[PDB]
C-alpha cells in the first residue's frame, strides 16, 4: 500500500525525550539521521529497552546508556572506583548494584543466538552480563541467567511487538529488518 516515512514514525511513536537523545547520540557519532532513518530507529528502540530495564526495579540499575560519552565514561570509572568492579572495555547500558556488574544490552532483527555470541566476542569481557531482545520474544542471556521476572520482560517484548507492527503497517518493516549492520 502507501509507504511512510521512517522519521515521521519515529518521531510520532518514540517518546520525545527518547527521540531527543537518539539525535544526540547520532550528532556525536556523525551519522545524519535524515538518511540513516533506520538506525535513528533502532537507537531509539535501544534506548527504551535500556529504560524500560532500569524501570522494572528503580534504585536497582544505573542508567549508562543516553548520557553524552565522556559523561557516561566518567559515571563508568566512577562506579568502578566506588564498587571495585573491573573496568569494560567498551560503553556498556547499565549498571545492577544487586548483582554487581555491568549490563550490556541488545536488540536484534538477527537470529538471536549468532547476535548474542557477536557481542560475547565484541565485548572481550568477562563479568559484563549481555540480555539480547529480537523483535519476536526471543531472548538470549548469559549463564542463562535473565535478570528481571517474566512480567517486566514481557512488557519489553510486547512494546517490541508494538513497534514491529506498526511499521509493518506503514510499510516500514521490511526495510528496517534487513537494514542491520
Ligand atoms: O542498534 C542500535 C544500537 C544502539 C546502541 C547505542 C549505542 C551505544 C554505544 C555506542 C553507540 C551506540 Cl549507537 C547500542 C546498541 N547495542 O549495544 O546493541 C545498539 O544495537
Ligand atoms: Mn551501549
Amino acid at each position: 500500500g502507501p509507504l511512510g516515512s521512517m522519521e515521521d514514525f519515529v518521531r510520532q511513536c518514540f517518546n520525545p525525550m527518547i527521540v531527543e537523545l537518539a539525535e544526540k547520540t547520532m550528532k556525536e557519532y556523525g551519522e545524519d539521521l535524515k538518511i540513516e532513518t533506520n538506525k535513528f530507529a533502532a537507537i531509539c528502540t535501544h534506548l527504551e529497552v535500556c529504560f524500560m530495564y532500569s524501570d522494572a526495579s528503580k534504585h536497582r540499575f544505573e542508567i549508562i546508556e543516553g548520557r553524552d560519552r565522556t559523561m557516561a565514561w566518567t559515571v563508568v570509572n566512577s562506579i568502578c572506583n566506588t564498587t571495585g568492579a573491573e573496568k569494560p572495555k567498551f560503553l556498556p547500558d547499565l549498571y545492577d548494584y544487586k548483582e554487581n556488574r555491568f549490563i550490556e544490552i541488545g536488540v536484534t532483527r538477527r537470529e538471536v543466538h549468532i547476535y548474542y555470541l557477536e557481542k560475547a566476542n565484541k565485548i572481550k569481557s568477562e563479568k559484563t552480563h549481555i540480555h539480547i531482545f529480537s523483535f519476536t520474544g526471543e531472548e538470549m542471556a548469559t549463564k542463562a541467567d535473565y535478570t528481571l521476572d517474566e512480567e517486566s520482560r514481557a512488557r519489553i517484548k510486547t512494546r517490541l511487538f508494538t513497534i514491529r507492527q506498526e511499521m509493518a503497517s506503514r510499510g516500514l518493516w521490511d526495510s528496517f529488518r534487513q537494514s542491520e549492520r
